[PDB]
Order: C-alpha cells, then sequence, then structure tokens
C-alpha cells in the first residue's frame, strides 16, 4: 500500500483547443490553432480543432464525469480569443459566459478548478502583430491576465500562466511543428525571453488582484540519461537537461539569468540586453507545475545540431514511441526540489497514448495505460517519501482529444470519445484511478 499524504490534490487535465470545439462560436476570435490547423499539410489527416470533444455544448456532462469518478481537481484551460477576440481590448462577454457556468458547476460538486491562462491558442490578432517575438506580449499577456483574474478570481483560487513555455517557443517557433509554425532560432529564443517576461507580469498582476490565492507555471521535461560514462555524453545530459527541461525557465526565476549551458550556447540568440528584464522576471511564484511522460538516452554527436542525438532503447513505448521510464518522473521532482527548492510542487501533466480498442461489452480495456499511471504514480510517492513538497497530481487527460499535429490519431484519454456520436465511454484506466482517488492511493 502507498497512501499519499492527507489533503493530496488528484486531478484530471485538459485544453481549451484539444477539447472545446466551436472555435469561432459566439463572438469569439480565430486563434493560431484555428488557422494553423485550417492550413494544408500541418495536422495528420487534417483534423482541426473544429469540432473536437464538443466539449463547448457538452461540458456539463464532461464535468458530472469527473463527480462520478470522484476526481477533487480540474486543470483546465481559457481560450485567449473567445475572452478578447481582438488579443487586447473589448472583451466578449460570452466567452466569459462561457468559463463562468464551468467554474461554478466545479465548485458546487466539489471540485477544485486549476486555471490554465494559456495552453498554446494565442488570438490570431496578436499573431499578425508578431505574437511571442513581439516585446508588447507581456502587455497583451498581463492585460488579458487581469481580465481573467477580475472576472473569476472570486473563485478561482488556483492559476498557471503558462503551459510549456519551451514547447510555445521551440516546437512553435524553432522547428515550426506547432503554430504558428515557424523555423527561425532567432524569434525562438525571443519566444522564450517574451514568455518569461509575460509570466511575471501576470504574476505581477495577479498579487494586486487576486489576494488569497496561489500561481505557477508548468514546464514539460524529460528524463534524460547518458549514453555512456564518457565525459561527453554527460555533458549532453547536462545540456539536455538545462535547456528541455524546467531549469531553463527557472533558472531565470528563481536565480536571475538563463542556465550557464544555455547561454552558452544560445546567447547570440537572445537579445542583447536580456539581463535587464531579469529582475523583473523573478517574481515570487507559489509553485511550480511539472509534466512528465518519458526517458530518453542522449550522447554527444559531432554530426547533429545541438551536438545531441537521441539513442533508441529495448524498453516498452507507448503508442507514440516514446519510452517509458516511471523512475523518470521520480527523478524530476527530486531534482527540482534539490535545484530550486520551490515550495509545492505538482504533477500537471502525466499520461500515455495507446490504440485503444472498443471491445463488444462496449468497454476499454486499457490495461496498459493502467499500467503506465500506476508506476509513475508509485514513483511520484516515492518522492514524497524523500520529502518533494508534491501536493497533486493530474492525470493528462480526462478526454481523448485533438493531439496538437497527430490530429485525433492518439489518444490520451482515461475516458473514450467516440468522434462521430461524441458518446463518452469510461476507459478501465479510468475506472481504476478513480479508485486511486478513493483510496487517496495506490493498494
Ligand atoms: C522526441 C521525443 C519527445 C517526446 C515528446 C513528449 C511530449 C509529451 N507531452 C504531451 S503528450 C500529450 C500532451 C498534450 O496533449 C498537452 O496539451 C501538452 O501540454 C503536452 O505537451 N503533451
Amino acid at each position: 500500500v502507498k497512501k499519499f499524504p492527507e489533503g493530496f490534490l488528484w486531478g484530471v487535465a485538459t485544453a481549451s483547443y484539444q477539447i472545446e470545439g466551436s472555435p469561432l462560436a459566439d463572438g469569439a476570435g480565430m486563434s493560431i490553432w484555428h488557422t494553423f490547423s485550417h492550413t494544408p499539410g500541418n495536422v495528420k489527416n487534417g483534423d482541426t480543432g473544429d469540432v473536437a470533444c464538443d466539449h463547448y455544448n457538452r461540458w456539463k456532462e464532461d464535468i458530472e464525469i469527473i463527480e462520478k469518478l470522484g476526481v477533487k481537481a480540474y486543470r483546465f484551460s481559457i481560450s485567449w480569443p473567445r475572452i478578447l477576440p481582438e488579443g487586447t481590448g473589448r472583451v466578449n462577454q460570452k466567452g466569459l459566459d462561457f468559463y463562468n457556468r464551468i467554474i461554478d458547476t466545479l465548485l458546487e460538486k466539489g471540485i477544485t478548478p486549476f486555471v490554465t491562462i494559456y495552453h498554446w491558442d494565442l488570438p490570431f490578432a496578436l499573431q499578425l502583430k508578431g505574437g511571442w517575438a513581439n516585446r508588447e506580449i507581456a502587455d497583451w499577456f498581463a492585460e488579458y491576465s487581469r481580465v481573467l483574474f477580475e472576472n473569476f478570481g472570486d473563485r478561482v483560487k488556483n492559476w498557471i500562466t503558462l503551459n510549456e513555455p519551451w514547447v510555445v517557443a521551440i516546437v512553435g517557433h524553432l522547428y515550426g511543428v506547432h503554430a504558428p509554425g515557424m523555423r527561425d532560432i532567432y524569434v525562438a529564443f525571443r519566444a522564450v525571453h517574451n514568455l518569461l517576461r509575460a509570466h511575471a507580469r501576470a504574476v505581477k498582476v495577479f498579487r494586486e488582484t487576486v489576494k488569497d490565492g496561489k500561481i505557477g507555471i508548468v514546464f514539460n521535461n524529460g528524463y534524460f540519461e547518458p549514453a555512456s560514462e564518457k565525459e561527453e555524453d554527460i555533458r549532453a545530459v547536462r545540456f539536455m537537461h538545462q535547456f528541455n527541461n524546467y531549469p531553463l525557465f527557472l533558472n531565470p526565476i528563481y536565480r536571475g539569468d538563463y542556465p550557464e549551458l544555455v547561454l552558452e550556447f544560445a546567447r547570440e540568440y537572445l537579445p542583447e540586453n536580456y539581463k535587464d528584464d531579469m529582475s523583473e522576471i523573478q517574481e515570487k511564484i507559489d509553485f511550480v507545475g511539472l509534466n512528465y511522460y518519458s526517458g530518453h538516452l542522449v550522447k554527444f554527436d559531432p554530426d547533429a545540431p545541438a551536438k545531441v542525438s537521441f539513442v533508441e532503447r529495448d524498453l516498452p513505448k507507448t503508442a507514440m514511441g516514446w519510452e517509458i521510464v516511471p523512475e523518470g518522473i521520480y527523478w524530476i521532482l527530486k531534482k527540482v526540489k534539490e535545484e530550486y527548492n520551490p515550495p509545492e510542487v505538482y504533477i500537471t501533466e502525466n499520461g500515455a497514448a495507446f490504440d485503444d480498442v472498443v471491445s463488444e461489452d462496449g468497454r476499454v480495456h486499457d490495461q496498459n495505460r493502467i499500467d503506465y499511471l500506476k508506476a509513475h504514480i508509485g514513483q511520484a510517492w516515492k518522492a514524497i517519501q524523500e520529502g518533494v513538497p508534491l501536493k497533486g497530481y493530474f492525470v493528462w487527460s480526462l478526454l481523448d482529444n485533438f493531439e496538437w499535429a497527430e490530429g485525433y490519431s492518439k489518444r490520451f484519454g482515461i475516458v473514450y470519445v467516440d468522434y462521430s456520436t461524441q458518446k463518452r465511454i469510461v476507459k478501465d484506466s479510468g475506472y481504476w484511478y478513480s479508485n486511486v482517488v478513493k483510496n487517496n492511493g495506490l493498494e
């Protein structure tokens, strides 16, 4: 038996564009994911978020599932252009109505909201002005955040500025695989810097508006391991951790500068007086959210850009081909404590995609996903025994949904969605997790 601390928060997580559909309903402005997915060639099968899980219309049923499962917290994101269709200026009341009904319903049913302010659906209007590449986005973002804090901060007390700024910057602006689909290393690093500035400015506004609330920020992370004991493989791991994991953002927030290895590598691409902003970037945060999915074997590689390559291992993998390495969640939790000692930590995403089949019984027998979640939850419990201030754990995701450039082909839910009928089918992992929450841990 592995029992969690009293008061531990068990949650599930979604994002607005991945589940809502109706992107243009009720006066919403377009997002960069609406325009990106409507561009041929960017998303598998030509999938878009036009309908998704139709959560825009089915939100009450989906909250009733969270309730039936006994899940205690729901991490969801708000669509910036539903709220401010032009990015700044005029507030769309019907956008506020939509999330208000959600928030009120969650509270009525005793489910704690965790609101992600930005989960990648930038208003298109702002992308016309440069989006994350433009310094002024710190103002735009602070303004938008103010509107949310004023309208929802009476009821919502747990907030996240940004989901995975590394991904927004690097995948969206260097690899070009996500919206807005750019491949320019100088833009990518200006995005990294502006995300940090926007985040800190939103926290500053949060201190003025929501006095009894907590605010944090969420990072993607992988568990990097060296391919050999050669010094250059060991340095490669250190590089990959500093660049791809929390230190890229937490070294600024807690220590006032980018990690040594990141400066070494990327000083050319950062704005020349970037350090002038570090004072403000260090605005105090209440918690760190860590997302974690996979582990990678790394080697120094002279032919690779960045000089690092991944080495495939004989390990179990998900349907994404991502190696399943549960002790990675223990390592990332121990390490964030050793390096930055944040006051509270949450696992804000953990989950897996598997080739789910609805059987003749009308059920989804996803033992593979249970085994995945079980192993990671056990490792998180171990981190807690060793003194990591892990306050909650959120499964990605409540629902199968639009998996970005993968479209609907990759299913992460603990609830299956038949897109033809929009029927929800709770998966065996869904029932299993319900029991984890009831037991407050593993039996
Ligand atoms: C080259 C190998 C890199 C491994 C990539 C692991 C990606 C794991 N991240 C996932 S797996 C699926 C989820 C997204 O649905 C969610 O919106 C994002 O916050 C999040 O990025 N996410």
